[PDB]
């Protein structure tokens, strides 16, 4: 309880990129004595959960566990104005154009 | 009054995701020398009251004080990018289609 | 007048949680010499008048001086997506659906 | 002459609150050796023209002559999630309902 | 390339007021051994190019050849909520009232 | 491989201006022992790929290979309010007016 660097608290800021935070999930796992597959609940899940919902709305479409070159190119969409370029419109199309409910 | 790290002032930074804040509610409790049940208002309900309403509006849907993993996945959208990806659009259609008041 | 933080101007950040600013307000209440009832204007009404329009606007809805526990909950909306979810939902439909003037 | 901050341009930030920058120019008039009365037209006029379009827009609305406590009271409307929260209902409604031009 | 503070890489933060940054541009211009006219490229067009698109768009409206106090006056609008109130609203009116395309 | 700051991972902060990050990519290119022609592929492509999608959507529009002055001028639009001033008008019109899908 209250244990840091175990990924149980690693976190990507709203404006913090997936790539940069990945270093926080990799590097903070360096501090953690684990197995490579063990780290996979992270690389795949806490990397997808605590990491900037842009990554959720992204890794949910792109998919999770996408290679570091894929989740990179994609989660590079993550970002304050960086995602506003793409996500801004998406929510705007989630309501009116593409995902308009009823 | 003004006692720190007792959960009474632990709060979800409105931008701090539900996790960043839960963690704070957890680890800082290590410092708070309390009873396990006492920590239960602190985990269930503080985590539901002074926790940035983004996680509250969710937490209710999830059920208040639901398991941390459960409130975590749902409230991971709490934090910036999620509530902006999703809730911007949700409330928007609450106003127009789903929740049109009168 | 203008003595350091006499309450007369204590400030809540546009995003600073009410509980937090309240920490500054209380902290500076200590700095100024006021009877408790005298501090009551300082708590009940200043807190409403000069504390981040996120709370002050609400504080009009709860009425000036709603018990700090009620107001704590009201002003717990203060925040980015936590506040803006509500403010967006209310303002967006005020203009179009709920309060469309003329 | 016109050395920095003599009430030449004492500028207010965008989110920097009115009481924060008002505290600065008062302090900066101290930086300027002028008549007490001189400082009066400096605090009433120059302050208003060069300070935060949020409080500059308010300052016009209150209209000059508003005692500082009254200025800051209206300018307490200033702020990102703070003024924006009031600007959603205030300005987002100018384009559509209140200030619909032609 | 990447020459320190040669104006070419001097920049205005997206939020940085026009002036705060101009203090930088100028402050280093004094350091860049240049002719007055040369400094005038830095003031007329670079000043614009490397300066916060809130205002970069403005300085065109103002158009080059305007006094620094002229651009500054128009650029007190520069700012997050400072500029959003006038310009976000302008954008709000760019979709609905005045700049409605097609 | 994937040595730090070898350009393979150089990145632009979402808010980090294009010009700023470009200084991180160029400077770090100095750290990268690469043929100039190689560096060119890094300046043309990699600069485009990991440099803040604000620019990615811009550089794509301008066309890859645009001169740094050309990428810069447009990417000076990169930024929070700075890119938002344009992008908000754009994405908003991508859903409703110009890019309305179906
Ligand atoms: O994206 P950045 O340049 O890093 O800064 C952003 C941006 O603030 P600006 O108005 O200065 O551009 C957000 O503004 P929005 O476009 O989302 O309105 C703001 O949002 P809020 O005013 O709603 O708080 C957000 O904060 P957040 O991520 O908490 O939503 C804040 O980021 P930082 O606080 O991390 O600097
Ligand atoms: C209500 C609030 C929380 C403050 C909010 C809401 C929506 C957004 C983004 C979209 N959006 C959606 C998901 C993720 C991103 C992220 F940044 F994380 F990448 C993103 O940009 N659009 C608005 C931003 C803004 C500011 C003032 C004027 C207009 C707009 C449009 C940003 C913040």
């Amino acid at each position: 309880g209250g244990s840091p660097t175990s990924i149980l608290d690693i976190r990507q800021g709203p404006k913090e990129p997936f790539r940069d935070y990945v270093d926080r999930f990799y590097k903070t796992l360096r501090a953690e004595q684990a197995s490579q597959e063990v780290k996979n609940w992270m690389t795949e899940t806490l990397l997808v959960q605590n990491a900037n919902p842009d990554c959720k709305t992204i890794l949910k479409a792109l998919g999770p566990g996408a290679t570091l070159e894929e989740m990179m190119t994609a989660c590079q969409g993550v970002g304050g104005p960086g995602h506003k370029a793409r996500v801004l419109a998406e929510a705007m199309s989630q309501v009116t154009n593409t995902a308009t409910i009823m």
